[PDB]
């Protein structure tokens, strides 16, 4: 049924915050919080990415602001981030964080550790960039992140963001 | 450069209304405002959609209220769209109007006047969706319109829709 798309929320429990997160990672698409890259790069073209959970790299741009990605830089290696959709919480955990020239749009592919691969993607992530350092736009501070858990929402939130309450839909 | 993404604006003489129109459908994309598909549909599966001016077709959903697509029902054929990117505005025209149901989803195929195609598009179309009738969502009025013109925007705005100012942004 025509609109036939949903959005996702994204929690990160270390900066107790989350947004919904929007399609499209233009200046009015991110203008309040972050968004989603609908498509990932490969070597020979772009791609349709990875919905939230699914194999590929799911991948968000936020402003480097105090309401959305300020504090990213605080995330290391372990920390959870759950990213939600109509049916599941999905549960990541960082791999790494690190910091790219602006060009870099590798972090996108599909597999963020292997960029040029060609082939479908088989792990799901999740990669979460911004303006690096604080205050410049010379760089991006990424934080890619790997699915750990699957969480159907019948069982109720995750306990480390069951404070984390909405003021009023992710589908149409 | 990431993000790399540029945003379009729609602007409607006859009603004398004019958005940013956001990327994405999802209900917190079109909160506000028009979103774009950012994929297309084909009998072979989804395809990326047509971006602002270009062959294809460039389709919108916005909700059936006062400040968005309420008035939809106001265009005819012959009235113009004027659809604006970084470089040019692209004046179509409206060949159709009709309602359809909420699954006719050939409406945002590339060519929505031969659906079943697989081949490349050659016309450039933009298409305009909403909510039908008034104060219902059983279906789903459409608007079709063809390209007819391509203005740089070195040369200023178009006579029509000159007087529709912002408050401020396409791209980053
Ligand atoms: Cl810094
Ligand atoms: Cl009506
Ligand atoms: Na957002
Ligand atoms: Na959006
Ligand atoms: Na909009």
């Amino acid at each position: 049924p025509l609109p036939g798309s949903a959005n996702s929320r994204l929690y990160i429990p270390k900066t107790d915050q989350n947004w919904v997160v929007v399609s499209g990672v233009g200046p009015e698409d991110i203008k309040y919080g972050p968004g989603w890259f609908p498509e990932s790069w490969t070597p020979e073209g772009m791609v349709p990415a990875a919905r939230a959970g699914q194999p590929g790299n799911y991948a968000v741009a936020g402003h480097r602001v105090a309401a959305v990605f300020w504090d990213l830089d605080k995330l290391e290696e372990g920390d959870e981030l759950v990213l939600e959709d109509a049916e599941n919480f999905y549960t990541y955990q960082v791999v790494e964080s690190k910091v790219v020239l602006p060009n870099a749009i590798e972090v996108i592919a599909p597999d963020p550790f292997n960029p040029e691969s060609t082939e479908e993607p088989e792990k799901a992530y999740l990669t979460l960039t911004t303006c690096h350092p604080k205050l410049q736009n010379s760089h991006r501070l990424i934080v890619h992140a790997e699915l750990v858990d699957t969480r159907p929402k019948e069982r109720g939130m995750p306990d480390n963001i069951a404070h984390m309450a909405p003021e009023n839909g992710l589908e149409h």
